């Protein structure tokens, strides 16, 4: 069976309880994870160890908090105490875990399931080939010996409009923001980098990225996490918002793909 789980954010106990509820069995089942495995919750180290141990039985995409952890690890950014990353950073296998994590994709595609996953979703300005190429570019820099330079360069909110003519730092920054930070779009699909509220509370003319018709969403289902204030609600058919805010005292949500059946684990906080 195929299980998809939203942002874990170090909530290892809830993740294990949820997978035990569905009797997740590596070798018979596959787990998709929307990213943001780490930070806020207490168990980022245990989560990383477990997900890495799954190997071919897990299909991950990186989120903004995974990238921030990599920035902290590489001395690019400062550790925030509230992220609760110090046990992971000081672990004896920290190097092994983080060198694995930085080699993971930003985008997962399964053609037989007609299913696409990325942390924040797929911007309506991309078709499938463009999204594939952008994922490959950013993954290439993240898995290279020089990834700290990219991590340093990724921070920023512009440009917010895709063009195939984008080059260098702006192209890479846009790719990263589209895959890991996107929530609202302008009518022309350009990214807004400030609003984090629910679609109902957003000011005009901002609308969810999935409310703008795009070539990928027209042909594929799209699963994503990231947008906790969405609360997994209000999406059109074929759009699956899996982040229900476990680390925030909400819930950890698991979707079984074969029957679109939902399983929910309450936050322990
Ligand atoms: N209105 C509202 N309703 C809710 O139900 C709810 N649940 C959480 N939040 C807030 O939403 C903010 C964004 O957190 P997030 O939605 O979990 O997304 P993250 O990727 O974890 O960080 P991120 O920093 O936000 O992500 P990017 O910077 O990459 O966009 C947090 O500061 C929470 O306090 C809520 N707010
Ligand atoms: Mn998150
Ligand atoms: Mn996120």
């Amino acid at each position: 069976a195929t299980y998809l789980i939203g942002d874990v954010h170090g909530c290892y106990d809830e993740l294990i309880a949820l997978l035990h509820k569905v009797e997740f069995t590596p070798g018979k089942d596959t787990l998709w994870l929307t990213g943001d495995l780490v930070a806020r919750g207490p168990g980022s180290l245990d989560v990383l160890r477990y997900v890495k141990s799954l190997g071919d039985s897990v299909r991950l995409v990186l989120g903004n908090h995974d990238l921030h952890l990599l920035a902290v690890f590489a001395g690019i950014s400062r550790n925030k105490p509230k992220d609760r990353l110090t046990p992971l950073l000081e672990a004896p296998d920290a190097d092994e875990l983080l060198n694995w994590l930085r080699r993971q994709p930003l985008l997962q595609i399964d053609e037989e399931k007609k299913l696409v996953m990325a942390h924040a979703g797929i911007t309506p300005q991309w078709d499938l080939q463009t999204a594939k190429e952008c994922a490959r570019d950013v993954e290439a820099v993240l898995s290279s010996d020089s990834y700290p330079f990219f991590l340093d360069a990724m921070y920023g909110d512009m440009p917010n409009n895709w063009s195939p003519e984008l080059r260098g730092l702006g192209r890479l920054r846009f790719i990263t923001n589209a895959f890991t930070r996107m929530r609202f779009c302008f009518p022309n699909g350009q990214l807004d980098m400030y609003s984090k509220e629910s679609p109902e509370e957003a000011p005009a003319p901002l609308k969810p990225w999935f409310a703008i018709p795009g070539p990928v969403a027209e042909e594929y289902s799209i699963a994503f996490g990231h947008w906790a204030s969405l609360e997994g609600k209000g999406t059109p058919e074929g759009i699956y918002a899996l982040d229900t805010g476990c680390c925030w005292g909400g819930t950890l949500t698991c979707l079984r793909w074969e029957d679109k059946q939902y399983f929910v684990q309450p936050s322990n906080r």
